[PDB]
């Protein structure tokens, strides 16, 4: 069985006498933990939740004992999971299994069963970490390039610098330190949810504290209509949340009206780049703060965790989202993620560049198949001639799309004919297919996420998925 | 199954062939030990469809990365149930954990080849041709770490007292696991005449490991006892053949300990070479290099400790009639197939193995003796309590213990079970971590021991875990 890989909530467990009776989640941040508690207490109180704070507690190396801790939560068997973004990233918890020896546990409310002293605690590990000061020349690295692809072609704006770039251990994570942020600052607390779902912002924002924010579906000019009547009929608005190339139909939003908007009635507009990138799209003049998940093709390697937050300098409440991302600032993304993502960073616009290029030939072949109604990409959908205000010159149109088959039942058979991966992550070096089953947590669509193949082995795969689902 | 993913360079090599249901698959790193398994697999099915793909990254500037980033796949069809030969020679000869994550991070850089003409496993990498993001974290094939490994093990096997030759590095061969150490040095003896022993030895990989590799005529000793070894006696006095003799010092899980003195006596006066496996019985504890000519170790258990690396190790003694013989062959044979970040890790864990060793004997020792003088226990399987204790007591260094494994047999059968699952420590088949660990008899005699892995937790510790158990079990 051994060498064994993860397993560190099961020696976690072991460790506190509970292998039975609870379930089990591991945190880096007491914060995001303590959500999870109240989580559960606020479905049912008098259940027992504990929060357990594991510690390599007496280590005179910096590295060591600021990143080998992490926090254990245990919560009944009858217990959210779009807040996949505050868990412990895999190298991280694989760097605190090998180093749980050297542990020791503390819980505030005082079940001695969690007060353990570990069985080295205090002794020198067998070897030191390869990355060195928390990886911070790494993520220097990473906020680099992050500030040099969303440089507006506008020579008349501000530059992004590497310190208005905030990292964090995953996407979610980074929405979730907007939202909050937003939050804290003086005035009404209203926000507004444009074009944005199949994600865990609209949770992640009502858990932030805006307890129940105004939600436009679609993204259409129509929903900013009523957002316009709303406004100038006096409703109060603070930030506003959306996405550039929305998933899974790809559509681009009205980015100019919606700054125009934000002009006026003095609301922070946050646009996530991860699907539209910023090395295809130019959308800093119109927006304020910028997420990105590091995860995806910024990575493309599929095995490195992050996220990122871009305060636009430019922005009229850059001082203020600056200062109060700056005050509350804690580093949560893991050395060892970092090491990772500076170097596959390093050729990140040309991976995406790649990937566009497949997934414009990709698209209009599946378009010119008579099984497929319409592909949703750039270059077809309705929003076409908006996708290109934002379009950087010599750049192309995205790595996503999605097909919606005439009938049904056979999108089921072309998806199970398809021999490429399967499952819910984009951005992936190589290709991934995702159907409705999933993605539901039309209803038959198929979304693709293109890879750096050729046009010749993807058009070969899809072309075979095709033949056996036609009889 | 969110990225990023861990694995799935087997599912990733799937897709690269265009079969990603409908078949099974194993990686190797050996062609040898991938032709083995499609044998096993022809014999038992000839009408079975089993092909041999290697995938390698053919031309790149780091010596390092086209060396390592090349692997074997091998696919055959559901239809075959693993039988305990191939779960052996799989077990021994699979690619290492971190050596399968390298080769999934470049996968994309290398090409297929098979030899057999199906075109859907003539494949060329999405990156072929194109430099990889990065380098590994480790140089050289890591062979500077690599002679860390053969330093230490060279060095805590230097017999003590009497009058031998030391053991140098060089006389030190590493491999993936230590299976892979016995499956070398039993081909290697085929080679002189074919009638091979196991004696005291099975719950291990060497029986079929010991078929595999030619011995036409074996011989299976199941304890380890002195009347076995008169039936060896016996049979070699009358003018029977044997050439090569394999046991572990310690046995399990009954920490049995044979004869060396006479085993090597034997081997003295009718000349065949004696393998001797120190994993549980350490060479910390133990000086057993005056009674082998060749000592096998896995590096994967104590050595290691942290049971997040993979490692075998085989030491030819200088001081066997043999030395000459075995140790060329093994070089003029050898293949590097110890991955470099298995021997970084390796290399780093292994300069407290002997420390660790004295930990965890010294708290073994302790928790067996509470054990021994429990009413529920009817006797614990420890050297310092079994009927080979004084067998032991001669190879044993004095100022060190009596190692790290022990067994429980208890009264009731169903006490036992009861025990076992009130046990809150981890449960599994591998042994010598730093963590205490037990098996039932389930996996791996009477049909309710119970084995137990002495890991480097406090007496305190471990004493109360085995208490409330017992409490629960009443
Ligand atoms: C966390 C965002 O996940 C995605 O990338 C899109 C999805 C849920 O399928």
């Amino acid at each position: 069985f051994c060498p064994i890989v993860g397993g560190l909530t099961e020696a976690a467990l072991i460790r506190v006498k509970r292998p039975t009776g609870v379930k089990a989640r591991i945190f880096i941040s007491r914060e995001a933990a303590s959500r999870l508690e109240h989580t559960v207490k606020v479905k049912d109180p008098a259940a027992k939740v504990s929060v357990v704070q594991f510690e390599l507690r007496q280590s005179n190396s910096p590295d060591l004992s600021n990143w080998a801790r992490f926090v254990l939560v245990l919560f009944p068997e009858s217990f959210f999971w779009l807040n996949h973004g505050d868990g412990i990233s895999n190298r991280h918890a694989e760097f605190c299994n090998n180093l749980l020896d050297f542990m020791d546990s503390r819980c505030d409310e005082d079940e001695p069963d969690y007060q353990t002293c570990g069985p080295r605690s205090g002794d020198k590990p067998a070897g030191l970490p390869t990355w060195t000061n928390s990886g911070l020349e790494e993520k220097m690295v990473i906020k680099s390039v992050l500030a040099k692809c969303i440089r507006s072609e506008n020579a008349d704006m501000l530059p992004v610098q590497s310190d208005d770039v905030f990292l964090y251990s995953t996407g979610m994570m980074a929405i979730g330190k907007i939202a909050r942020a937003m939050k804290d600052m003086p005035g009404d607390d209203t926000a507004v949810i444009f074009g944005w779902l199949y994600s865990g912002t609209l949770p992640l924002v009502k858990d932030s504290g805006y307890s129940k924010p105004i939600l436009y579906g679609r993204g259409t000019e129509e929903e900013l209509d009523k957002l316009e009547s709303y406004l100038a009929a006096g409703g109060k608005c603070t930030v506003l949340f959306t996405e550039i190339t929305s998933n899974p139909q790809l559509h681009s939003p009205n980015l100019v009206r919606i700054k125009n908007l934000a002009d006026e009635y003095g609301f922070t507009v946050v646009v996530d780049d991860t699907i539209g990138t910023s090395v295809n799209l130019d959308i800093l003049p119109y927006a304020d703060v910028v997420t990105t998940s590091l995860t995806k093709i910024f990575n493309g390697a599929c095995n490195a965790m992050g996220g990122s937050l871009i305060v636009n300098p430019n922005s009229r409440h850059y001082r203020r989202i600056h200062t109060y991302l700056q005050g509350h600032f804690e580093d949560l993304l893991f050395p060892a993620d970092a090491v990772v993502l500076s170097e596959n960073c390093i050729d990140y616009p040309e991976r995406v560049k790649r990937c566009s290029a497949t997934a414009r030939a990709i698209a209009h072949f599946l378009a010119a198949h008579p099984s497929i109604d319409y592909v949703n990409y750039p270059t077809l959908v309705p929003s076409r001639e908006e996708y290109e205000r934002y379009r950087r010159d010599g750049e192309g149109y995205g790595y996503l799309l999605s097909i919606v088959f005439r009938e049904p039942d056979f999108a089921v058979r072309f998806f199970d004919a398809l021999d490429i991966w399967k499952g819910p992550s984009i951005g992936t070096n190589s290709s991934i297919a995702l159907p409705y089953s999933v993605l539901a947590h039309p209803k038959h669509i198929v979304r693709l996420s293109v890879g750096l193949e050729s046009e010749a082995w993807l058009r070969d795969r899809v072309t075979e998925a095709l033949a056996k689902a036609t009889p």
